[PDB]
């Protein structure tokens, strides 16, 4: 039911990521129609003498090419009939089958609109396939208390490397589910996911706040994120004066607690060490706070500004030393922000091929820096700022993670993942894709 693409614009799409650096060709991209064909394509490289590359390409929201299938067949999975949201008395809550190519804005708004419904785990922006940040995690302001998106999801359809479409969850196949969860493409392509929905929020009060203070401003988010009055989201970012921090919370609320928001914002608040008068409070609807990052994208295109190289650097740093990198980091080593918060790792399933840090809080540091348009020069002199980051982790010893890695080295990878999760990772490859066929751009395995 597929259709194989040799369009110019289909292979230039292809062939380019968000980063804008990696440009590996494909010799043609695959447009399925469902998964039965996108076992078809796997089936045939996999068959095929040589063995040639395939990948599911999302959004193209990659930084160095992880999307990318060099002389092999790209998958175009994005979007037929949708599965409406299901009720489960066992599971005591509501789950929605999805497309595996399927963008998180279409999920919301499919879900909203069929019972009021929504995920309860996000990312920042909203134009991501569910099958992209499900290879990784998906994490946001809600992740210190539902967990990231991997730990959000019942079920999944998995074509594996060998062009097997297999059902998997914890119950069934657990093996390739858990490897999958966070696995980086390398086991297979997701073409279903059964994500976990509760009742959706109508508005949220979103809350900003400055410290100048890096041990407050730390102190408040660990804080925030053990606590039952709560903030339904805790993220904050480094912002140029020295260096000052912002603090971003929200409290989600509907017709039955529009009475006590007021109140609960202003109790939890008060229990805070931000600096006196420096509050921004915005009132708008749920899908209006989560598709926020898409607004300032319509922005950043109307400027020429968002087509443009993003050296993005995404760290997982252990909280016992965050300290060190304020005056290291943001005051030493320092268009774009920096995002800075506190995740809880008991909220992350151990058994997934997802990689953090071994300590029980730990933060993301997010460099979100844009080059200069048609400034190769920009692009260079970012790159060796994230080096400088890399090696000023490596020469303090701080047990930093990458998230999204971008590694391309074995030793590199032995050493992100260690023996015991390296060994596993080595293992499930053997088992789902031993040709080394799938996501062959994360640059793990060779043929
Ligand atoms: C560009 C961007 C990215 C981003 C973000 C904001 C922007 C503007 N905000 C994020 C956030 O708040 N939280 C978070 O966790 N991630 C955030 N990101 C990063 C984003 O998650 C990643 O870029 C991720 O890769 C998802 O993006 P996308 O859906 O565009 O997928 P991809 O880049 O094409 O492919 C990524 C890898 O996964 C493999 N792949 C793709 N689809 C599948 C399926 N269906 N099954 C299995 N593997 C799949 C690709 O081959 C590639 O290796
Ligand atoms: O990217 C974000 N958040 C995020 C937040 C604001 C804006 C933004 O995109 C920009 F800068 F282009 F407007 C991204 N979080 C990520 C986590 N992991 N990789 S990116």
């Amino acid at each position: 039911g597929g259709r194989l693409s040799v369009d110019a614009s289909d292979i230039a799409e292809a062939s380019r990521d968000f980063g804008g650096v990696a440009r590996a060709e494909p010799m043609a991209v695959f447009h399925p129609r469902a998964a039965g064909d996108v076992a078809g394509l796997v089936g045939a490289a996999f068959r095929s003498a040589r063995g040639f590359r395939v990948s599911a390409r999302g959004h193209g929201h990659s930084i160095s090419g992880q999307a990318q299938a060099a002389g092999g067949v790209v998958v175009d999975m994005s979007r037929v009939a949708r599965a409406l949201p299901v009720h489960s008395a066992a599971l005591g809550g509501h789950y929605v089958d999805v497309w595996g190519g399927e963008l998180w804005v279409d999920v919301l708004n499919w879900t909203l609109s069929h019972g009021g419904l929504a995920p309860r785990s996000w990312t920042d922006y909203l134009y991501l396939s569910v099958g992209g940040t499900l290879s990784n995690a998906g994490i946001s302001g809600q992740a210190f208390h539902h967990g990231p998106q991997i730990s959000n999801v019942y079920e999944l359809d998995v074509v594996t490397g060998k062009g097997e479409v297999v059902t998997c969850s914890e119950t069934e196949n657990p093996d390739l589910f858990f490897g999958v969860l966070g696995g980086l493409g390398q086991f297979g392509i997701i073409t279903r996911a059964r994500i976990a929905l509760e009742r959706a929020p109508k508005r949220v009060r979103w809350i900003r706040a400055l410290y100048s203070n890096f041990s407050e401003f730390t102190a408040d988010q660990e804080r925030l994120i053990s606590l039952g009055r709560r903030f339904d989201y805790v993220e904050g970012f480094v912002v140029a004066a020295s260096v000052l921090y912002c603090l971003e919370v929200t409290k989600n609320y509907d017709d039955e607690t529009a009475g006590s928001v007021d109140q609960d914002v202003d109790t939890l608040l008060g229990e805070l060490n931000f600096l006196p008068g420096t509050v921004f409070t915005t009132d708008l609807p749920y899908v209006d706070f989560l598709d926020r990052v898409h607004k300032a994208e319509l922005k950043l295109r109307a400027k020429g500004m968002w087509e443009v190289p993003h050296p993005w650097l995404n760290l997982f740093v252990p909280a016992s030393r965050i300290a060190d990198f304020d005056r290291g980091v943001f005051r030493g080593v320092l268009g774009g922000p920096v995002l800075i918060y506190p995740m809880n790792k008991h909220k992350w399933d151990p058994r997934s091929s997802a990689v953090t840090p071994d300590e029980e809080v730990f933060y993301l540091v997010a460099f979100l820096r844009s080059a200069l348009p048609g400034a190769p020069e920009s692009l260079e002199a970012l790159a060796r700022q994230n080096q400088r980051i890399l090696d000023f982790c490596a020469g303090t010893g701080i047990g930093a993670k990458q998230y999204l890695p971008g590694h391309k080295a074995r030793h590199e990878w032995a050493e992100h993942f260690g023996a015991a999760r390296w060994d596993r990772f080595a293992r499930l490859k053997a088992e789902f894709d031993p040709r080394a066929i799938l996501a062959a751009g994360q640059g793990i395995f060779r043929p």
